[PDB]
């Protein structure tokens, strides 16, 4: 038995109470950056429905290409036109050194991957460098409000960072 | 007001009810990549609590490099060994192709975008590249299990893809 397993059996229950199917468009035109970080419930954090909200998440809540990507599909194609980012407390970015996490996977390895690790030493700089990234961004321009936030994963609130 | 502040003033309520801070590393050592789909409450779907599971999600739970840079990070450094990878019925990146994206956004903007829109045309058969994709990658090799499913929108239920 694996947690995946595991997962799959609350995944029945999940489904014995399901309502659906609902639009594809966010309800509520809205798309949410966030990091993967285990103690993070972005739903419930925001007080969030099925069907309201886009959610990205990686490693860091950065502003990857990828999160590019995804929040230029989320506009253009789906209208969502208001952007959160999510940083926080505690974060896993702000342990290690881009350099250092290469150098490690270069030993194991034999080689140094492309991409940058991204990772940053301060989570309330990097908020400001994260909307920075967004506003300087030629195809994510749809958004009437563009905002960013530390999470404090020790009391649960949302501090907004300014620009 | 926005979207955005409603969902801070649910922070406020959310915040009053929080317990914490917990560890960093997730307690149950797995990472979920899924879709930022707003019919997608991915804790919901698997019973998921606070501190479990790393949650990666972008546009069309894609295995880009930032997935495959989020996995490394979070197996390397947080010690997940279990991957679980999901698409959905009814995905947005069902709808359009990439040529036409771009052409898009190239037209109203005057720049093309560097990325990869990274849509495909077969939810199914895209879980088993998206599971080939981490099987060759060389940066993510510490998973003991990886296994991908098709959430139904419609039904709330997990249908698992085999390679
Ligand atoms: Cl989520
Ligand atoms: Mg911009
Ligand atoms: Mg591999
Ligand atoms: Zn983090
Ligand atoms: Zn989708």
């Amino acid at each position: 038995g694996t947690v995946t397993d595991d997962y799959l059996a609350n995944n029945v229950d999940y489904a014995s109470g399901f309502k659906g199917p609902l639009p594809m468009p966010p309800s509520k035109h809205i798309a949410i950056v966030a990091c993967m970080d285990a103690r993070l419930d972005v739903y419930r954090m925001l007080g969030i429905k099925e069907g309201e909200a886009h959610v990205i998440r990686n490693a860091g809540c950065v502003v990857t290409d990828d999160v590019i990507r995804s929040l230029a599909i989320s506009q253009r194609l789906l209208g969502t036109r208001e952007i959160i980012l999510l940083h926080h407390t505690d974060c896993g970015m702000l342990t290690f050194t881009d350099d250092d996490f290469k150098r490690a996977i270069q030993d194991e390895t034999g080689i140094r991957p492309t991409w940058s690790p991204e990772s940053y030493p301060d989570a309330v700089e990097d908020v400001r460098q994260s909307l920075r990234r967004i506003e300087v961004n030629p195809f994510v321009t749809k958004h009437t409000s563009l905002r960013g936030f530390v999470f404090d994963v020790a009391t649960g609130k949302l501090n907004e960072v300014t620009p």
